[PDB]
Formats: C-alpha cells, sequence, structure tokens
C-alpha cells in the first residue's frame, strides 16, 4: 500500500497472508473453512496465516491453517487478468474470534464514489521498494467506470473496476495482490493489477466480487 496508514493490529480480522516460506499474496476470510483471492496468487504449498499484525513477529494471536485445495474460476485468463479470483479452502475451520473474523460477500454492486479500506503488507513506494511488517490501510473512492476505461482504454472489462485517485500518490501494489476491498461492510474487490504503483492517471484494478456471488456460493457448497 503506497500514501496508506498503520491499521492498528487487529483491525481489519478478515485479512489474511498467504505463505509459501515467506508472504507472496492477502486473501480475505469469508467463512470458517474458506478465503477468497487473486487467481494470480495460484500456487502450491499454500498456509493460510489469519489474525497477523507484524508478519515477521509471533505476536500472540495467529492461527496457521494449511490449504486442502484451492479452486481457481473457470474463465480467469492470466493475460489479462479476466476473472481474477480464486477460493482456498483451510484443511481445518478457523476459530472465529474477534481477530480471526469474516467479512460478509456483496449483495449487488456498488456505486462510483463509494469509500472503501483496501489493505495489505505491499509495496508502500511508487518508485522503489520497501516493505512494511505490519499491516497498512488505505481510504480510497471506487470510480466511475468511464474514468476507469479512460485511464486503461481496451483493458476494461465488467468484471473489473478501478478505485483510488486519480492524481496519484494513493494506491495498492505488489505484495497487495488478492487482498480486500471492503466498502461498506461488504468485500466488493480483491486486489487484482494496476499500470505500476501510484501514478497519476493509473489506478488501481480490482475484481468485481459481485459478479462472482452465485459461483463463489455453489462452489463452496460441493467442495
Ligand atoms: N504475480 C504475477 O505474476 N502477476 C501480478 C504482478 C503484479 N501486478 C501488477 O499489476 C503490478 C503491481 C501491482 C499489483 C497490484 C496492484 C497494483 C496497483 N497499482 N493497484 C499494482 N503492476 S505492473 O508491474 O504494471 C504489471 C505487471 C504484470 C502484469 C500487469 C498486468 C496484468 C493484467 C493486465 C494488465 C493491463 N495493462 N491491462 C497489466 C501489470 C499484478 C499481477
Ligand atoms: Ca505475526
Amino acid at each position: 500500500i503506497v500514501g496508506g496508514y498503520t491499521c492498528g493490529a487487529n483491525t481489519v480480522p478478515y485479512q489474511v497472508s498467504l505463505n509459501s516460506g515467506y508472504h507472496f499474496c492477502g486473501g480475505s476470510l469469508i467463512n470458517s473453512q474458506w478465503v477468497v483471492s487473486a487467481a494470480h496468487c495460484y500456487k502450491s504449498g499454500i498456509q493460510v496465516r489469519l489474525g497477523e499484525d507484524n508478519i515477521n513477529v509471533v505476536e500472540g494471536n495467529e492461527q496457521f491453517i494449511s490449504a486442502s485445495k484451492s479452486i481457481v474460476h473457470p474463465s480467469y485468463n492470466s493475460n489479462t487478468l479476466n476473472n481474477d479470483i480464486m477460493l482456498i479452502k483451510l484443511k481445518s475451520a478457523a476459530s472465529l474470534n474477534s481477530r480471526v473474523a469474516s467479512i460478509s460477500l456483496p449483495t449487488s454492486c456498488a456505486s462510483a464514489g463509494t469509500q472503501c479500506l483496501i489493505s495489505g503488507w505491499g509495496n508502500t513506494k511508487s518508485s522503489g521498494t520497501s516493505y512494511p511488517d505490519v499491516l497498512k490501510c488505505l481510504k480510497a473512492p471506487i470510480l466511475s467506470d468511464s474514468s476507469c476505461k479512460s485511464a486503461y482504454p481496451g483493458q476494461i472489462t465488467s468484471n473489473m473496476f478501478c478505485a483510488g485517485y486519480l492524481e496519484g500518490g494513493k494506491d495498492s501494489c505488489q505484495g497487495d495482490s488478492g487482498g480486500p476491498v471492503v466498502c461498506s461492510g461488504k468485500l466488493q474487490g480483491i486486489v487484482s493489477w494496476g499500470s505500476g504503483c501510484a501514478q497519476k492517471n493509473k489506478p488501481g484494478v480490482y475484481t468485481k466480487v459481485c459478479n462472482y456471488v452465485s459461483w463463489i456460493k455453489q462452489t463452496i457448497a460441493s467442495n
């Protein structure tokens, strides 16, 4: 996260870290057994880390649980990132408490101008590299589809939306991928891609979760 703030320990209790020897992506807990992330975060050997603040220090509220299966969206395209969504099942159910909590799925898509909370352990620099160890947060509005498409002509599908600031300086970035965009209590987005980070006229692009609720509900019930 570039241009954000330190969230505070366990203040985003649905945020997970995906670990394969090291943090490589975020995700969101949607019930005690299941995590939503980006399809571009797919790999073998995932351990889900819940209850995290400092990802380099054991602080006492963590749960570490291996994935038992991963399901990438049937129509995911790894070039364009259309349908950039994946479900991860936990080998054992998480123990839900005030520091390890699920986030609700959308009941519809959200309006442009609505404010959202974007979070992660990704790079905090728009030029160069610095990785925080504590969770970072950013408040950012959903942008209109027209301003999203004008920034990214020929690239945006109905399964994507932009959020952030056209002036630059405030955005998600590398290592935030797969993490949450929460607006009015609903998981409306997944950190997906952008052109660089925090650049002028290059806002963040997010998977439009509202289009996937039926697929999520049916997939988890049959797995
Ligand atoms: Ca920790």
